[PDB]
């Protein structure tokens, strides 16, 4: 087989694409994978079979997937994954102790940890408003929670010697047509001001705001819109986090990256396949994923774009969702590394649209597979479909016994 | 007129004061664009007949339309509308002297002027790049044209004692998939920086940037994107101009006003009807326009939102196009002012989504016509359809003879 790799490399090398430099480079990009795929977003507070229902089930499940995904990565956690020890602990009261085990496990595995406060599935979120709720006592609870979550993020970064991204997503909005779009937004601004009042060293923690266009039950209006967070983050030196499923029909995260890189040091990204609404299907190796990777790489933004997954498909093997999802994004970055950017750029500069079109096109049939397979061999994860066998045995022996 | 009086009582029962609304309405200026009158030809060195051919014709046509539009408004001029007395003047050499006849006309009619540099239909725009052209000599030339345009808007403001909005819209982009989305944008940023270097008093001039998603010739990519402009304008304390035809399918300006007023002092808005692309059909009294009006009125923003028209329809009478469109945005403002905000606000704060919905819906049949008709008589413009006569007469007696 390995001649295929040698032969593949001379094809890319005829363009001066150094595949050895690309693999060296790819090796180091971490992808933050999301814990909630493992237990259908259950968490530990107070239809496909085999989910995790237990911290020790979830960590094992994560290990299984990680061992099938080449490289070294991070795990992205939600506050409701706190380990309380059988004590009822309220969300405004969560503390570094409540994530001690996660941090120990991450250290053990060489992982980073990213965090999120949870502002859904909760008594105090029942009216569909949280940070932007009319009642001052509700807003304050959620504020205290977010502040607690930042503290927990600071804890992660200090402990793991890699900054944690603490991302705020709120569900706040209305099912139907609002009579006031201004007042809830105003309240959101005021809540976020208070959440970010205390400074945290950015070696330990970075904050992100995540917009959404609509959700089920928040259909006609959501408070934390794209224009809102884009202005807020820029005003207050915060990261925007972009979810490829959180935008308009035909709306493109690839088109935004480059523009944001001009005005923001760093940018955060959640990848998820939306199908007609924000369905959070599993990421696929598709045109827009390739296009994103091209922007990341082309723009020399590998350390500037913090790449994460977010999807929850309960219709298939969940270890498999993780392994497919993450291998696709890696494959896309690899493909983007294997593009002749200099010639493509020069062609664009000189108005040679004919060649720019032609080669972009011709590169879609370059031996990507052979480069992808060799990289899997060296990074000790199974090649091509062989990772399926590993999942089948773990389904039989572990998942199907639960 | 007793008809008016019964209507005033239906509204007054919610505590809406029609006389107060009418007096606020009378105050609001709408910026009417000159280029509808000559089909965007300008005066630089099949369809409906009798378009303006010369500035005197164009001014007559505008006077006519204005005579049918209730209130006191403004005219938005494009640089190609310079009067250069038979001389060729390059766009970078344009001075206030080339607009004194417009300013003398404006002053004599009590009109404000708004302005735009002209960055299209020119030898130096043939590649479909302008401020973002790879060639430094091209960029520099258009930079100079924009600077010179800011001085002209300054002239306007000094002269008319209302500040001029000088808006930048550029056609820059690529037909097909670009291989570099960042560098043209870095260039656009740099150009703009230069354009805005010289300070000018906000009493005389305000600058705005207009994002588009896409046009003919530029389908895949537009340098001056929404995200780009939003950040630019925020960092550099400049205005955003939103064009209701410049966005995604299902994407609304009405959902953005509230977010932007939370971070920008002032906003500009062009209204036009997009039919499936940025087609610039004549504005109609529709759902989104009403919803735009609602946002402006209920967010207290009648002095914060600079409202203008942008549309070029050649299939119908051009004076009618202005009178329909401006009459529609004024009609929509009136509509908004006659909505019981206080109660609807309070109901949302309360959770009474049933009354919010019911009542917004019942107001759809309130006697708007009777108020609108009274208004038009008070303001000395024909009522209902009767302005068609003046148009028919004008067409026979003037536009036939052209």
């Amino acid at each position: 087989m390995k001649s295929q790799f040698e032969r593949a490399k001379i094809e890319y090398g005829q363009w001066g694409i150094d595949v050895e430099e690309a693999l060296e480079r790819l090796k180091q990009v971490p992808i933050s994978i999301h814990c909630w795929q493992g237990d259908d977003v259950g968490g530990f507070e107070l239809d496909y079979p085999g989910k995790a229902t237990t911290p020790e089930e979830l960590r094992m499940d994560l290990e299984k997937a990680l061992s099938l995904i080449p490289g070294k990565h991070r795990v992205n956690l939600h506050a409701i994954y706190a380990e309380t020890d059988g004590k009822v602990v309220e969300r405004d009261q969560l503390e570094p102790r409540h994530f001690e085990k996660w941090v120990r496990w991450a250290k053990r595995h060489g992982l980073g940890l990213d965090f999120n406060p949870t502002l859904f599935s909760h008594e105090k979120a029942k009216d569909g408003l949280t940070l932007a709720h009319p009642d001052q006592a509700i807003r304050q609870f959620w504020i205290d929670h977010c502040i607690a979550s930042r503290k927990i993020g600071e804890y992660f970064g200090k402990e793991l010697e890699t900054p944690c991204l603490t991302n705020i997503w709120i569900p706040d909005g209305y099912k139907d047509t609002p009579s006031d779009r201004l007042t809830p937004r105003k309240r959101l601004k005021e809540s976020l001001d208070q959440i970010f009042a205390a400074e945290i060293n950015e070696a330990y923690n970075l904050d992100a705001v995540e917009s959404k266009l609509f959700g089920i039950g928040s259909e006609s209006y959501v408070v934390g819109s794209h224009e809102f967070y884009l202005s807020y983050a820029l005003k207050n030196d915060k990261l925007c986090l972009l979810d490829t499923g959180h935008y308009h029909p035909t709306e493109t995260v690839s088109n935004k990256i480059s523009a944001m890189l001009l005005f923001h040091d760093k940018l955060a990204l959640h990848v998820s396949r939306p199908v007609r609404w924000d369905s959070d299907h599993v990421v696929t190796f598709d045109d827009e994923l390739r296009e994103i990777a091209l922007e990341i790489v082309r723009n020399d933004a590998l350390d500037r774009v913090l790449i994460g997954l977010d999807f929850f498909d309960a219709s298939i093997n969940r270890i498999a969702a993780w392994t497919i999802g993450t291998r696709n994004v890696i494959k896309a970055l690899l493909f983007a590394m294997l593009i002749p950017h200099k010639q493509l750029k020069e062609w664009q500069e000189t108005g040679d649209y004919t060649r720019r079109l032609a080669v972009l096109e011709e590169f879609k049939t370059y031996p990507l597979g052979a480069i992808w397979n060799e990289y899997c061999e060296r990074m000790n994860v199974p090649i091509k479909e062989e990772w399926l066998k590993e999942i089948a045995i773990y389904e039989k022996e572990v998942l199907l016994q639960r």
